[PDB]
């Protein structure tokens, strides 16, 4: 019988059973409906399949199951979809977010400095949640002492988006938005004005197709970047850098061999898949790996799901950094494969070299059984994570 959950129920994915329950969507009822009648899709394969058919399976309708659409890009279709991206794309070009190693990585050793000398530190609040926050905070132009404000404001629009939030939550994202969109706006008007190079100057400039994107525009995309750049990053280093600890082969093979970083941080991506699933609307009524679909409901692409398919990844409840191929999804697939790829990686990358070359001892104080998940049904992963290591001194 099939396993009895409720897909947009965020405990369920604070579950360290919920991979036994995509195990058994896999297998007998691919794409799966839920206790309430929730469709989704939990093999590589239909998650593919539905990517690559984006007029049956749109984002327009938004990207949670019981929340309408935003104008921000990822709740739009091609071709409007296209000139938006395009658009924001100036933020996020390749040699862009190359030229801030520097910067990400003098950030990973300022926050390493603050905690290498005491032999242990909360690896989720002292190092993995501050370096993404910190960085986008950067491009953003957020008083380094204002940046934990910002993280709080991203905590409260990420939590919305997690759950169906009672009017007392629902009315704290409307603040925490408000204040965004304060922010976002003085940004805007001051660097129309006096442009610098920070991220909202080079938005401004950008023109694609004679288009250039609005103020509206600007406070919403750069919104779906921040809870981008300072929610989702934050999981990967953690769980990853955990498996790490939790298979000291793998941490000796990476501590000894820099050039496997690479394909470390693809498995940290694959394992972690922080978020848990993205929402497409059916545009018609179709038969889809074997389950009837109608119109106008929403169907979960379960990233997680695909990313622990054994028709694609040999016994994928090993984790490898030698993995080859790789092709996770993570990130997604298709038109709305994630636009900041690269920077997470590179901020993955930057973080993880630092940790293992200055923290080299490092170990976990307790097993994954008692630190808890999230609870939250799209984006999730530890709380806490506890680490001890040998002490050292600053770099300063
Ligand atoms: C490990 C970190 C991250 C993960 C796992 C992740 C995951 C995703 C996923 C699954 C999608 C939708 C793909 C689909 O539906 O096929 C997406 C889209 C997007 N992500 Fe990320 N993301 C991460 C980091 C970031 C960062 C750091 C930024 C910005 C700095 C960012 C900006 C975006 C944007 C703008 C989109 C919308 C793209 C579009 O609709 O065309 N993401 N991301
Ligand atoms: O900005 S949004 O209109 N929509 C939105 C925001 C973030 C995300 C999460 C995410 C983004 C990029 N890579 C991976 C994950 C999804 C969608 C919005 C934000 C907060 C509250 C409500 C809506
Ligand atoms: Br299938
Ligand atoms: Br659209
Ligand atoms: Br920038
Ligand atoms: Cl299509
Ligand atoms: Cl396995």
């Amino acid at each position: 019988e099939a396993p009895d959950v409720d897909l947009a129920d965020g405990n369920f994915y604070a579950s360290r059973e919920a991979r036994a329950a995509y195990r058994w969507m896999r297998a007998n009822q691919p794409v799966f409906r839920d206790r309430n009648g929730l469709a989704a899709a939990s093999t590589y394969q239909a998650v593919i399949d539905a990517e690559r058919q984006p007029e049956l399976f749109s984002n327009a309708g938004g990207i949670r199951p019981d929340q309408p659409a935003l104008p921000m890009m990822i709740d739009m279709d091609d071709p409007a979809h296209l000139l938006r991206r395009k658009l924001v794309n100036a933020g996020f070009t390749r040699k862009r977010v190359k030229d801030k190693e520097a910067s990400i990585a003098a950030l990973c050793d300022t926050l390493i400095d603050a905690v290498c000398e005491r032999g242990e530190c909360d690896f989720v609040r002292d190092l993995a949640a501050p370096l993404p926050m910190a960085v986008i905070g950067d491009m953003l132009g957020v008083r380094p002492e204002q940046r934990d404000m910002f993280l709080r404001w991203s905590d409260d629009l990420v939590t919305f988006l997690s759950s169906h939030v009672s009017q007392e939550d629902f009315q704290i994202t409307m603040d925490a938005f408000a204040a965004y969109n304060d922010f976002t706006r003085a940004t805007i008007a001051a660097r129309r004005a006096d442009p610098t190079d920070d991220l909202v100057s080079v938005l401004v400039s950008s023109e694609v197709d004679g288009e250039r994107l609005s103020d509206d525009e600007l406070v919403m995309e750069t919104l779906l970047i921040l809870i981008g750049g300072d929610e989702t990053t934050r999981h990967t280093l953690s769980g990853g850098t955990e498996q790490l600890l939790r298979n000291r082969d793998q941490w000796d093979l990476l501590q000894r061999d820099p050039s496997l970083l690479p394909g470390a941080i693809e498995e940290m991506l694959r394992w972690t898949a922080p978020v848990k699933n993205m929402c497409r609307v059916l545009t018609a009524d179709t038969e889809f790996h074997g389950t009837a679909l109608c119109a106008g409901e929403k169907m979960m692409l379960l990233f997680e799901s695909a990313n622990f398919d054994e028709a694609v990844f040999c016994e994928p409840e090993k984790f490898d950094v030698q993995r080859n191929p790789n092709s996770h999804l993570a990130f997604g697939f298709g038109t709305h494969f994630c636009l900041g790829n690269q920077l997470a990686r590179l901020e993955l990358s930057l973080m993880t070299e630092r940790v293992l070359r200055r923290l080299p001892d490092l170990r976990l104080v307790a097993d994954d059984s008692v630190l808890p998940l999230r609870p939250a049904n799209f984006v999730s992963g530890l709380e806490s994570m506890p680490v001890v290591f040998t002490p050292s001194p600053p770099l300063g």
